């Protein structure tokens, strides 16, 4: 099933940087679920917000290498959603 996390646990960790338009006290009631796909390297994220689902990306491992041989630290995961590439490598895959 996905594994979920909160916002501001992603935040203690590094993984998420920011979310704009949205106070830091209020990362609590975001969540994202990461869920595996049929096509192994492909990850299915949803975005929450107060268990309401308001965004979802796929997300490519080789796109995610790419970026990560190039010097590229950070990504708007979602349009409002800051995170680092490195440390979002790692989330998908440990």
């Amino acid at each position: 099933k996905p594994v979920k996390y909160t916002a501001a646990k992603l935040h203690e960790k590094g993984v998420l940087l920011d979310i704009d338009d949205l106070q830091t006290n209020q990362f609590k009631n975001v969540t994202f679920d990461i869920i595996a796909t049929e096509d192994v390297g492909i990850f299915d994220v949803r975005s929450k917000f107060l268990g309401v689902e308001m965004e979802k990306v796929q997300l490519n491992i080789q796109d995610l290498l790419q970026m990560q041989y190039e010097g590229v630290a950070v990504m708007k995961m979602f349009d409002k959603v800051k995170v680092n590439v490195n440390l979002l490598i790692y989330l998908l895959n440990k």
